[PDB]
């Protein structure tokens, strides 16, 4: 096959995309060994789904794992009737969503499991995949004729041809594998055949961090999760926290093997000891280095100039009300709680109006990182730990580091009940979640 292995791709076909898909469990060949994932498609990742705004999505899923799953259509500002996170399949149900893309949207999104309990076990062995919103601007010469890869990043841990059990100590830090994917593959080789690539980026990891940097290269930032910056920002690396995505453009200077690596990172994870009273929980510390894949740069190469502009962000309206969502944990218990209570289904924990704009400061008071995921709702950040953000750009996912707060400014899309939570998938099932109806 191409050196550098892809999900494939399903496109729309004259404005529709419809498609059955099967969650399952399915053996496979995956770095150098045979197991058994469950996978959508019969494949890990999951198929890559491409469609243009307005375009209908018409997607079948058969549940034919032996638990009840659902759908999550993560980023995409579309009904919560649709994107619906109470809904139950049961084994061997099927279920189809049906939506229409919105116009105003583009970059990658991604699709996994939100069954409220179950999502970290079934995310954790392979249900995911892709979902592209192909824009006009993406026939910009600049842009046009860059070299487009997409890199799902995932971790994964195999016992016994399956994948790794939760431990307790899994359910309470967030589980990390040994095995660090790009694409399902263990490093592979990406040979450059033009001078600019476009990298989509994809954490779909439970819990590992990727700390992300080109040897001897800088990455500009053109997309974060949920759209495009307003113009290309340089940066000399790139935090991806679990469920958010980027795009960047990289300008290969010289011919030479550039590794992709995620460096040292420490979001807070803990171990236990024991060296004569206790035991006692102590930090795991920064993560060890990672080579993600080999990037071999062409003979001579002449990169494009970068995009002078890319998409103008909207002018929002004045915010009619401030919120204030404090985090924390009961480490030893591995329970999580947003302003002091754990997810029910049954109470609205924010009761907001559509089309407003809403101020929404989340406030990490627990000594791990926390990534703060809102459903249907992108956001724009304006600040993180009293830093203002450098770009404007929809996100829907926020990393907050230990002590931090972010605040957001919020536009309320699509009436119906939602919810917000943690993605460290974890420590959504453990109780990091709440509601939010917007009416
Ligand atoms: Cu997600
Ligand atoms: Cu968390
Ligand atoms: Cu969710
Ligand atoms: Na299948």
């Amino acid at each position: 096959g191409p050196s550098f292995p892809e999900p494939k791709v399903v496109r729309s076909q004259g404005g529709l995309l419809s498609l059955k898909l099967s969650a399952t469990p399915t053996p496979l060949a995956i770095a150098g060994q045979r197991a058994t994932l469950l996978t959508y498609g019969g494949s890990f990742p999951g198929p890559t789904l491409r469609v243009r705004p307005r375009d209908t999505v018409r997607l079948t899923l058969e549940n034919r794992l032996p638990e009840p799953t659902n759908l999550h259509w993560h980023g995409l500002p579309i009904s919560p009737k649709v994107d619906d996170p109470f809904l139950e399949i049961p084994p061997g149900e099927s279920w189809t969503y049906e939506f229409t893309v919105p116009k105003e949207l583009a970059g990658t999104f991604w699709y996994h499991p939100h069954l409220h309990g179950r999502v970290a076990p079934q995310l954790f062995a392979g249900l995911l995949g892709a979902l592209v919103v192909e824009s006009s601007l993406d026939a910009i010469p600049e842009l046009r004729e860059a070299e487009e890869h997409l890199l799902v990043l995932k971790d994964l841990a195999l016992q016994g041809g399956r994948p790794a059990p939760h431990t307790p100590m899994d359910w309470m830090n967030g589980k990390e594998g040994d095995l660090v994917l790009v694409n399902g593959a263990l490093r592979p080789t990406l040979v450059a055949q033009k001078a600019t690539l476009r990298l989509r980026l994809l954490n779909a990891s439970n819990a590992r961090y990727y700390r992300l940097a080109l040897q001897d290269h800088p990455l500009y930032l053109i997309a974060a999760d949920g759209g495009f910056l307003e113009e290309p920002l340089e940066v000399s690396e790139l935090l991806l926290a679990p469920g958010e995505r980027a795009e960047v453009l990289v300008r290969l200077r010289k011919e030479g093997r550039f590794l992709l690596q995620a460096l040292p990172y420490d979001r807070g994870a803990m171990g236990m000891m024991d060296m004569g009273g206790m035991a006692h929980a102590m930090p795991q510390g920064p993560s060890r280095p990672e080579t993600l894949l080999y990037l071999i740069a062409p003979k001579n190469p002449k990169p494009l100039p970068l995009p002078k502009a890319l998409s103008p962000f909207p002018t929002l309206p004045a915010p009619v009300v401030t919120r204030r969502l404090v985090l924390t944990e009961d480490m030893m218990a591995a329970r999580f709680f947003i302003n002091g209570q754990v997810f029910d289904h049954r109470r609205v924990d924010l009761k907001g109006q559509a089309q407003t704009v809403e101020v929404w400061e989340v406030e990490n008071q627990g000594d791990m990182d926390h990534p703060f995921h809102l459903h249907v709702h992108p956001f724009q950040v304006l600040s993180v730990g009293g830093r203002p953000f450098p770009y404007r750009a929809w996100k829907d996912v926020v990393n907050l580091k230990a002590g931090e707060v972010a605040r957001l400014l919020v536009p309320l899309r699509e009436k119906g009940r939602t919810v917000f939570h943690c993605h460290i998938v974890e420590h959504e099932d453990r109780g990091m979640m709440g509601v939010l109806e917007v009416g």
